[PDB]
């Protein structure tokens, strides 16, 4: 499913991601935009043999099991396929484990390089939240 900007914002807010660990809703929407382009079905292979899955591009080396990643940890105890559902619940709950202390949202390369330190408030502009 390809979410709309406000559509995803409302869903993330409903799941308690707004200000989660101090990260405003705009940070999470911005991360989703640049990681998956708001597409829950996005998958991207990595040089280390791992693969990123879903709207928040969660990695198969540490967080979910995809059955083909050497040294997989599956810290979120879910198959990576669960992160591709139109329902973002699994992605949100895993993202909450990832951002909790560690290095927080620095775990997301797109967030660090395109959201961190930027005007993230703009990502929820016009949204009825
Ligand atoms: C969104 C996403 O999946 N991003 C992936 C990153 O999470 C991943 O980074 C590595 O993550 C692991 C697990 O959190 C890091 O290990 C943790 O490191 C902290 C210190 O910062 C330590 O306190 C934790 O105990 C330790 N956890 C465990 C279980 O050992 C690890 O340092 C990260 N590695 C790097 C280079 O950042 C990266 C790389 O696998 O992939 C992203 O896709």
């Amino acid at each position: 499913k390809v979410f709309g900007r406000c559509e995803l914002a409302a869903a993330m807010k409903r799941h308690g991601l707004d200000n989660y660990r101090g990260y405003s809703l705009g940070n999470w929407v911005c991360a989703a935009k640049f990681e998956s382009n708001f597409n829950t079905q996005a998958t991207n292979r990595n040089t280390d043999g791992s693969t990123d899955y879903g709207i928040l591009q969660i990695n198969s080396r540490w967080w979910c099991n995809d059955g083909r990643t050497p040294g997989s940890r599956n810290l979120c105890n879910i198959p990576c396929s669960a992160l591709l559902s139109s329902d973002i619940t699994a992605s949100v709950n895993c993202a909450k484990k990832i951002v909790s202390x560690g290095n927080g949202m620095n775990a997301w390369v797109a967030w660090r390089n395109r959201c961190k330190g930027t005007d993230v408030q703009a990502w929820i502009r016009g949204c009825r939240l």
